[PDB]
């Protein structure tokens, strides 16, 4: 199951698992408790299965969106931070990790997609999406692509879809409407249609995924990429002169990236809940622990106020927060998994041409409602 006396931690590969392992080494040096940090592939899907079995990580790291479904399943132990620690973290991050009136994960960092552009290839990033086709034509003349970003994951395409009116679920009266879904509305169709026109006009390739986009940007092949702060470390190693900026507007409206608070959830099956709480509150959710994770891969804005006051000074973090303000914090509700699956199918099918934009978004609407 979950072995006692040890912390097993699941965090995504793009995130700073090596820095988190450094925090775990500090935790071991102080407490005698080994912390093993693992980055299983598809961990957001894997943790529900193993946690339902009672196996799994002691601590699960993901964006909050997935923790509401976990808590509904009962996978997450209700975290019990005292009011002082909640004061240390930002209230909106706490709201992101609140599910059914209970805090079900520890917020670590706020992550929003930003437009990352190569300043040498692109001295000024386009302010609008509509500029990108002409910019791509000019760059293709130069042997370069204007924009390469992950098209397999709905999370990267979502800002374009949301910009003109697309939404996952209607939020009103402090309650998301699971029945009311905005992916097949006109604004979402406009965003997906623009993306598919970029693919059809060969400004973008439908097969482009996270690895291809990151490699193209880091090698200098593409002028722009859309990515979270975690990519900044690889761009820094690449030595590409890059800026992090607001996502381009679509139809005069800001791209709304779905805003994810990286969250640490304690497995309800874990016999190490006290050790996990100790690690997260006094080792991770501290300036030094967040610095260790951030140094491996930038976390974005951090839920911890004291570290974020230092982090906000970074222009890249400022762009992340600007894009987070323009975007919507994700709903953490259980329906969000189904929403992400349906939007993934819609974007992939529309990009490939397997389905029209309208057919894909209609199917996505039916599946996000279900
Ligand atoms: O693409 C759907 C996906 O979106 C979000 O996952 C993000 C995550 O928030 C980022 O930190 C980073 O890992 O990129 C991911 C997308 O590849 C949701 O958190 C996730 O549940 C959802 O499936």
């Amino acid at each position: 199951k979950i072995e006692e006396g040890k912390l097993v931690i699941w965090i995504n590969g793009d995130k700073g698992y090596n820095g988190l392992a450094e925090v775990g080494k500090k935790f071991e040096k102080d407490t005698g408790i080994k912390v093993t940090v693992e980055h299983p592939d598809k961990l957001e899907e894997k943790f529900p299965q193993v946690a339902a079995t009672g196996d799994g990580p002691d601590i699960i790291f993901w964006a909050h969106d997935r923790f509401g479904g976990y808590a509904q399943s009962g996978l997450l132990a209700e975290i019990t931070p005292d009011k002082a620690f909640q004061d240390k973290l930002y209230p909106f991050t706490w709201d992101a990790v609140r599910y059914n009136g209970k805090l079900i994960a520890y917020p670590i960092a706020v992550e929003a997609l930003s437009l990352i552009y190569n300043k040498d290839l692109l001295p000024n990033p386009p302010k609008t999406w509509e500029e990108i086709p002409a910019l791509d034509k000019e760059l293709k003349a130069k042997g370069k692509s204007a924009l390469m970003f992950n098209l397999q994951e709905p999370y990267f395409t979502w800002p374009l879809i949301a910009a003109d009116g697309g939404y996952a679920f209607k939020y009103e009266n402090g309650k998301y409407d699971i029945k009311d879904v905005g992916v097949d509305n006109a604004g979402a169709k406009a965003g997906l249609t623009f993306l598919v026109d970029l693919i059809k006009n060969k400004h973008m390739n439908a097969d482009t995924d996270y690895s291809i986009a990151e490699a193209a940007f880091n090698k200098g092949e593409t002028a722009m990429t859309i990515n979270g702060p975690w990519a900044w470390s690889n761009i820094d190693t690449s030595k590409v002169n890059y800026g992090v900026t607001v996502l381009p507007t679509f139809k005069g409206q800001p791209s709304k990236p779905f805003v994810g608070v990286l969250s640490a959830g304690i497995n309800a099956a874990s016999p190490n809940k006290e050790l996990a709480k100790e690690f997260l509150e006094n080792y991770l959710l501290t300036d030094e622990g967040l610095e260790a994770v951030n140094k491996d891969k930038p976390l974005g804005a951090v839920a911890l106020k004291s570290y974020e006051e230092e982090l906000v000074k970074d222009p890249r973090i400022a762009a992340t927060m600007e894009n987070a303000q323009k975007g919507e914090i994700m709903p953490n509700i259980p329906q969000m998994s189904a929403f992400w699956y349906a939007v993934r199918t819609a974007v992939i099918n529309a990009a490939s041409g397997r389905q029209t934009v309208d057919e894909a978004l209609k199917d996505a609407q039916t599946r996000i409602t279900k």
